[PDB]
């Protein structure tokens, strides 16, 4: 059973889209073979000049942008006539198509959702240039394309089609309130149009953002409409999320990202205001589409410069502009760190860094996530660490429903995922760890060896002091033999006074420089004891029965497609359920007893090594000052007066 | 190309009826054979439950009665799934497949639109006692079904579905104003539901009567939405109809019917104010529902009774209910005919008529609309007639357009057959004036010979009386010779004075019946020579030339269907074109010349024969009371006192 025109074909069963008005199938060009979308229209748009045809065609066409779907041709179907629009075919699917993946249930990755905003901000841009302004911007209809260089692409589609066939040829039998309602209707293309657009877009990005709708009711939206419409109504400026628990109540008060949100500190910083601004139900602080394009315009040019805090253990991304200084880079890493530019220490490579008050990002260090520029204060902060969400495994309910058992294998694995992302994430905290510890042992190294340097150079100049008054007045009261003899013993005494003090440091600098050893308490042996290693598998383990798990959860979408099953396939549903609940039960088993503890304790020993480190770093530092102090003083002596003669 | 369930099977070449949210084709049930419409919904409503299927199945079910199609299943189809609704065929169609008549293009005939009324108010009182309330009532699903009697039924559908789908998965992405347009719906369910079916109920009672819609603006309703509004928001209680001439400007304001219909006066009378009270635009004076039951009711349930002023020239329907008595009776004859009760004089069958004070409708004698109760006033009166619309023929534009064609042809074809209905009621008009006037002399000749019998009657009194005071004398002046001589000779001659006025009497009797003879002036051989007659077959000539138009309406029709034709069917399209023209015109040339100036002759000859018949009437009652006055004169002389006796 099949459908066609004089250049494309299509089968029905091949459906793609799906709506009350018009449908869409995967067909082919027949000369070609190449595959393309078609949206037959639903019959009922037709007796309509062919000229409004051609207009909307022109019009149409004329839309020909990325990120936005191609349009290629308007044409007639063989025997049924009613007209079909050839378009590109987006094979991938939509974005809704990958929200509904499990691995991103709580949100999409931060790449992704860069990708996202750009690609729809600007299609929202070419949009509006064009006189079109979107109504429905839903990730229902943003498609998705796999571009050359293997980055996805985002384009819009269903913008076109703004036929008004809905009502209740009921026009010559309405009341004239029904009118009045059509009145009610038509005051929304005044400025109720291009900021509506804003608010849909918002929940669009919520969702991508989280994996979940900013404003959720009591089991779902469209199942309990009454709440959501007080809900909606109801929430103040500023505010992002209101999510209500319970079967009834009041509701929940966010203005910020839900835990389980992974986008970076930085990124949600400047993703939380514009969103609030965006979800305003009034006119003036609603933000007009000029200052949200420029806003937006503003976060996507930024670069990202991925640093690592290494006294709370926290990795960080700065979204820097690509010509911006150091100093305003200094005021984003305090502002997320709380370590104040003079107190920042910087480290890139095993090496010291130090950043000029006015270089630009454009020249900064090439880092990726796993070679970032290691961060340090010269006061002693607390440990913060990964801040997750605790999310604990649905309850399998011991049953038999092929719907509910999909929804269920659904949620279980998107859970497991998130158990999997988060140990990847502890283990990469782990590894930065000791990387950085071990660069920053040997960095002090450093400055033990260059003060060391600086001290036998001053020591020197001590010795031939001392030696050379001692040469001086030998020979002075060997060839004169009387003389003052009494005068320059004085000199010669705190010369000494100075020798004594050098030897103390001397002391002082062996003490630490046996701290630096291996066996002393200063080494990073703990470090490989403690945490867990690459070598310890635990993320591909969890990867396995997350296989396993993704595995089931696939077979009872397929299942619940056919709606019912044999004897021995449900008995095998059943078996692989139980199967299921062991190998999801197994894996977070495994992430708290193996992937967190060990974590929370290499964390521990990690804040109270910090301690100690940074407290023989200020030894060091006291005695290099002194040291410095000692050659100011002796620089002195080098020359001095003697009397005058005759 | 067809779909099946386990019981029905359809083609989808065979469509009845197309909405963009479900279809109906005319399937059969493959056990039987028998024809069945079913309503394949258009996908989208699924993935909910079985038991919503069953709850809304016995509700629906519930609605088995007369005036509603039949409900016969709910099942699924074979390889879709999908459900489809079985449900009663109706072969003739809907109430727009009627009204689509160029034979209705004017409104409907009265029986029938009695039909459609009363089984339209039928079906809302079974659906709104029911629990339903219909939004949308329109020509478009009012279908019929023709009855074992022979007479059409009509059915109510499109009801059950109810279903709200169309607001623009938008749910959770739709700006709170969207909500409150929502909230701007839900009010409706309130007051505003039982009352805007009165509205589209009244709309398409206007239709069906009138053959044209309520409110008309430029070229049409939809052509033209923004007058359309303030047409609809703007009409003042009392009104009916609002009509835009010209291309501009304001518009025409009527409370009355077009004069285009031809809706009996008396049901006109009961039919518009129930339409101004239900095409209002507000709370109180809306009319609830139940008064509106009890109205239509009252209207439906009464008898109609023919009758047949003969002095304007004008047939009548009254509306009398079937057990009121005869005065109400006289008094709606008067309220038509303006002629007062007492005035009224009544004929059937070509015998007098009298109708006691208190006589009911039900004992009334039978009367078809060729044989009615012939009614006239005792004074004189002037001539009305049929009062129609002078339609004119559109300007057949001369070019090439399949669709314009074949709506000019549908106007054509309307037009004609106006004609013939027109020209068909004159002749009825005519005949019933031939036979009443007929009648009316046959009756005045009985008046004569009554009379006639009456004063004979006294005259033999008169004779008896003279002879017999003659004879008494001569007896009495013979035996006693002398005597009073002079006492009686005055009661002979007062006799003999009386016997004079007799003789007058006599001669002015035998004038008006040598007035009533043939020859005469008033003797009906006006009515011989003027006018049409059925022999003349004019109706019947019309009936021909109107058979050419509508064939060549209906091959139009098919062309347009067509889109586009060969060479040799476009060349015979035009010749046929021209064709039509010629028909048309000749027709319209054939109704003026030969159907309405002998009708109008015949008219003022009926007018001035009626001045005559009225005072020769006239002459004859007053002859009548002279021949009572003598009788009473003559009643006193039979017994006359004579002298007191010794
Ligand atoms: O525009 C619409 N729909 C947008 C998508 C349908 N059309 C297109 N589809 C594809 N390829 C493709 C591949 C795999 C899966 C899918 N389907 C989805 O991803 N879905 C289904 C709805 C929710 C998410 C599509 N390429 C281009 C287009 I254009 C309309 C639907 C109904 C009226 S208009
Ligand atoms: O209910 C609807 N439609 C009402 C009618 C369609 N359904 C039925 N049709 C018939 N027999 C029949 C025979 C000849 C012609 C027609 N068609 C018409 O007369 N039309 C077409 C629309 C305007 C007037 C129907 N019997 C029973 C039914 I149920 C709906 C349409 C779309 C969604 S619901």
């Amino acid at each position: 059973i099949c459908q066609s025109t004089s250049n494309h074909l299509w089968l029905l069963s091949d459906i793609l889209g799906q709506g009350a008005t018009a449908n869409v199938f995967r067909g082919r060009h027949k000369k070609t073979g190449d595959l393309y979308a078609v949206k037959v229209f639903n019959n009922i748009s037709f007796l309509r000049p062919v000229d409004v045809q051609m207009r909307e065609f022109e019009v149409l066409k004329k839309l020909n942008h990325k990120n936005i779907v191609k349009l290629f041709a308007i044409e007639e179907e063989t025997t049924t006539r009613h007209k079909v629009l050839i378009m590109e075919f987006c094979p991938c699917g939509s974005l809704y198509t990958v929200l509904e993946e499990p691995s991103n249930a709580y949100g999409l990755p931060e790449s992704e959702f860069l990708i996202v905003l750009r690609d729809v901000v600007g299609g929202m841009n070419h949009l509006r240039e064009n006189g079109i302004v979107h109504r429905d911007i839903k990730p229902g209809n943003i498609m998705r394309v796999i571009g050359e260089d293997g980055q996805s692409v985002y384009k819009l589609t269903d913008f076109g089609a703004a036929r008004e066939l809905e009502d209740d040829g009921t026009e010559e039998y309405l009341h004239p309130d029904m009118y009045e309602r059509a009145v009610l209707r038509k005051d929304h293309q005044k400025k109720y149009g291009a900021t509506v657009d804003l608010w849909s877009v918002g929940v669009t990005f919520y969702h991508a953002a989280t994996g979940s709708l900013p404003f959720r009711p009591f089991e779902g939206p469209r199942r309990n409409k009454e709440v959501m419409y007080k809900i909606i109504t109801g929430k103040p400026s500023g505010a992002i999320s209101g999510v209500q628990k319970a079967e009834n109540g009041p509701i929940d008060w966010s203005g910020d990202m839900p835990l389980s949100c992974s986008l970076s500190q930085g990124l949600q910083a400047l993703l939380t205001p514009v969103l609030a601004n965006i979800l305003e139900a009034d006119q003036e602080k609603c933000w007009g589409f000029d200052q949200f394009f420029a806003e937006t315009s503003d976060v996507l040019h930024r670069m990202v410069i991925h640093v690592f805090s290494l006294q709370h253990m926290t990795a960080h991304k700065i979204y820097i502009h690509s010509y911006n200084t150091a100093a305003v880079f200094h005021e984003l890493v305090y502002k997320q760190t709380k370590i104040v530019s003079s107190n920042q220490e910087l480290i890139y490579e095993g090496r010291r860094l130090v950043l000029e008050l006015g270089r630009l990002a454009q020249h900064f260090p090439k880092t990726t996530e796993e070679n970032p520029i290691f961060v340090t204060s010269r006061e002693q902060l607390n440990t913060v660490g990964l801040r997750y969400e605790k999310i604990s495994l649905p309850k399998i309910h011991p049953r038999y429903d092929l719907d509910g058992d999909a929804s269920m294998a659904k949620a279980v694995t998107g859970v497991v995922c998130y158990a999997c992302r988060t140990a990847s994430t502890l283990l990469l905290y782990q590894e930065l760890m000791r990387k950085g510890v071990r660069w920053l042992v040997e960095l002090v190294k450093d400055d033990y060896n260059e003060t060391v340097h600086k001290k036998t150079e001053v020591v020197i100049t001590l010795d031939f002091c001392i030696r050379n008054i001692e040469k001086t007045v030998k020979v002075y009261e060997k060839l004169m033999k009387v003389n003052e003899l009494g005068e320059i013993s004085d000199i010669h005494t705190k010369l000494l006074r100075l020798s004594s003090s050098q030897g103390t440091i001397e002391s002082s600098l062996q003490d630490i420089s046996s701290r630096l050893s291996p066996g002393g308490l200063l080494a990073d042996t703990w470090a490989h004891q403690e945490g867990t290693h690459p070598r310890d598998r635990n993320v591909e383990k969890l990867q396995v029965l997350l296989n396993c798990i993704t595995e089931i959860y696939y077979q009872f979408k397929k299942d619940k497609a056919e709606r019912r099953l044999a004897y021995n396939e449900e008995q095998i549903h059943k078996f692989d359920k139980q199967k299921l609940y062991y190998h999801a039960t197994k894996a977070m088993s495994h992430f708290s007893e193996e992937c967190v503890r060990k974590y929370e304790a290499f964390k521990d020993k990690s804040e109270e090594w910090m301690r100690k480190m940074l407290h023989l770093r200020k030894q060091l530092l006291s005695l290099t000052n002194q040291c410095f102090d000692i050659e100011e003083e002796v620089s002195k002596y080098q020359d001095y007066t003697n009397e005058l003669q005759e």
